[PDB]
């Protein structure tokens, strides 16, 4: 027998080394358990805002389900520039992972699921429509697919202006520098149509303070024939309260409960 | 000869196991390299905001002087609960750190400094004064050092009413419980007298759009017969722009290339 443990993980995509942390049920030698595979958001790293995916992997691995979480590219410890970063590198990096992932050694690939937050809700939900055989089921916190209405319609990212970018080389994140490639490379970029190609079980779950709009998780279920919509009350983008945050955690644990432990 | 890594660290302190990362220089098999010890601030993460202590971490690995930085009990990937948090733990543990890192294989015992951010440089500043002779230097960003001020005489933390913790049962930090044990620890933590016993080498970097008081960057001064104030205009808090993430990478490289390289 074994008892649960953390461990890191380094996988190689396209010259990138990504680095990541996976949380392992107890069980007995060559286990394999059903495994959560989680995406953070935009300029976030695997942990995601006040150990949010650290909470969720814990909860999921003290019930039997393995939890795995990787820096993208660019981001936290994984290898790459922010100057560097585009989306379809991250929606790249989201396929490469399914299949790294379900080649570890304390994974069942039968039994596998994407968790988004924000913006990696998003890229999950686009991985998740390209690969829809490959998922048991997909959650989607607050999805932040806006992105692409702000940018290209509004001309602004997170209410700040983009139009010096093409000027100015970069954009300037929180300090990090966004590059005219980011920006070149929406033009690439859809949502919708590729998420609603994903015909499993999909749980969104939207907090009425989110700053998206509400609109955007209505057109996600709209393209979803097996979806469900939780709209949590004064709850926020990021769980970033302790009744949302308890909240968050048990409306997650309840749906891969269903999807992966009771199915 | 092996070039530079960057690799996974873990230690037990108390019980609890804190886990961190580790960057280490090209060189020789079994080389010691010069050494930075980062701490983190109150309720971050190892990584710090927006990859702040990864890009440091980076710029001394390349410049031979190796980088470790670990999650504190209770916050990221390390072990323990929010709400059992306390600043003495925290003290302990930094303490506990610098022996972990030590015996490490890379590390130069007798070239070594710490670095911190924000409540990170409170903790590393009451550290060195207790384990004086361990250090080669000291640098601090964006010392945190009024939260003692802050929650005991205007009964606030981060603006945000303590008052409510009996009614309550906890503190709610952005979806994190702080706990009861936290408010009631802070009787014991003296700074500026444990600071002032420090007497090697040290550098405050301060921002003036920093929303801690300029004050205790003088008050912390006033106790220091080796020290150096830069006052960075139009840095903030956390180093979150581009101009400001420039300038305090630069400021920290040159202080530890003085201090672990070039003495
Ligand atoms: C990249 O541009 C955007 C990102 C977001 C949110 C991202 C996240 O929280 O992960 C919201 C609006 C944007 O225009
Ligand atoms: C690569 O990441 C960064 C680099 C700089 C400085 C660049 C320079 O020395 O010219 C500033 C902010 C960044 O986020
Ligand atoms: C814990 O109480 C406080 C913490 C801070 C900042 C901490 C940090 O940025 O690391 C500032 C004021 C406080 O009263
Ligand atoms: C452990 O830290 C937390 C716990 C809760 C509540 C959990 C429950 O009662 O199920 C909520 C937010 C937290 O940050
Ligand atoms: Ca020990
Ligand atoms: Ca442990």
């Amino acid at each position: 027998y074994f008892q649960s443990m953390i461990k890191f993980v380094t996988t190689e995509i396209n010259g990138l080394t990504l680095r990541g942390t996976a949380h392992v049920p107890d069980g007995e030698p060559g286990q394999q358990f059903p495994t959560v595979l989680m995406f953070h958001g935009f300029g976030a790293v695997r942990d995601e805002g006040f150990r949010l995916f650290i909470q969720m992997s814990n909860r999921l691995m003290e019930n039997g389900i393995a939890a795995v979480r990787f820096d993208f590219g660019c981001h936290g410890e994984s290898d790459g520039e922010f100057e560097d970063f585009t989306f379809s590198q991250e929606l790249n990096e989201g396929s490469a992972l399914i299949d790294a992932v379900k080649s570890m050694s304390f994974v069942d690939s039968t039994k596998f699921s994407l968790l988004g937050e924000s913006l990696g809700s998003v890229a999950a939900s686009i991985v998740a429509g390209k690969r829809s055989t490959e998922l048991t089921s997909l959650c989607m916190w607050s999805p932040a697919a806006s992105f692409l209405d702000e940018i290209l319609n509004d001309h602004t990212l997170q209410g700040k202006t983009v139009d010096n970018v093409e000027k100015d080389g970069y954009f300037d994140f929180y300090g990090l520098k966004l590059g005219k490639a980011f920006f070149d490379d929406l033009k690439n970029i859809n949502i919708f149509d590729n998420a609603k190609k994903y015909q499993g079980p999909v749980k969104i779950v939207y907090g009425t303070n989110d700053f998206i709009p509400e609109k955007y998780s209505h057109k996600y279920m709209d393209g979803y024939e097996n979806g469900e919509l939780v709209i949590v009350q004064d709850g926020d983008h990021g769980w970033q309260s302790v009744p949302s945050r308890k909240r968050i955690l048990d409306e997650t644990m309840k749906f891969f409960r269903k999807t992966l432990l009771e199915a």
